[PDB]
């Protein structure tokens, strides 16, 4: 399983940083070695976002 939802409006200027809102859903793609960061696809494209920002749905 691999379905979250956003918990905060999250968006950095960064490169490689996915911008989501509180709410939305999104599929992660990849996890970082410390599980701080994940890899994320929604409409908006693909991007990684923290981890502590988003949690599962069923």
């Amino acid at each position: 399983p691999n379905l979250f939802v956003a918990l905060y409006d999250f968006e950095s200027r960064t490169e490689n940083t996915l911008s989501i809102t509180k709410g939305e859903k999104l599929r992660v793609l990849n996890n970082t070695e410390n599980g701080e960061w994940c890899e994320a696809q929604t409409k908006n494209g693909q991007g990684w976002v923290p981890s502590n920002y988003i949690t599962p749905v069923n």
